[PDB]
């Protein structure tokens, strides 16, 4: 897993009403000049709650990992995840937690 | 300075018209439940562009550092920075960059 044991413990594979997805985000070389999480917060009215991160600035660009929760309506959440991927941020929904 | 060499090179101590603050954020036990950066994006119409981050999760809360640029109008970035400080995120303006 190499997520925190607290999350190993509460994570549920199956969605459930007003669950919240726990995400693993992977940056693969974006410029810092792309404000992707700040844009999703306004555009999709979601909150991206950072759990942890190992984000490296290497070669003048961004390569690394973040664990987050994404809070918002189900439609907004799905749209934000897809838009992140459409900008080549890899996104894995690791499972779902409460609220 | 202890930031990436290209930022060290570009960093100005004096604020200039349309400059961009380069921030260091230090997390010292903020809960994962507080959507600090997402809320500033909406509240103050700024972008928090992550440069790098080494953030750990422990006991339900967060510890570590992030380097960012903050983009927005002068009054908006001033208000977002003041609000993060008001909410006890340790913020340091390392200097200013184009553009």
């Amino acid at each position: 897993l190499d997520i925190p044991e607290d999350y190993q413990e509460r994570l549920q594979a199956e969605p459930f009403t007003d669950c919240v997805p726990m995400l693993r985000l992977e940056f693969t070389g974006q410029s810092v000049d792309a404000p992707l999480l700040s844009e999703t917060a306004r555009r999709f009215n979601v909150n991206n709650n950072i759990i942890s991160a190992q984000m490296d600035y290497a070669g003048g660009v961004k390569f690394g990992i973040m664990l987050t929760e994404m809070h918002g309506t189900q439609q907004d959440t799905q749209a934000a995840i897809a838009w992140l991927q459409e900008h080549h941020v890899k996104v894995e929904v690791l499972g779902y937690v409460l609220e």
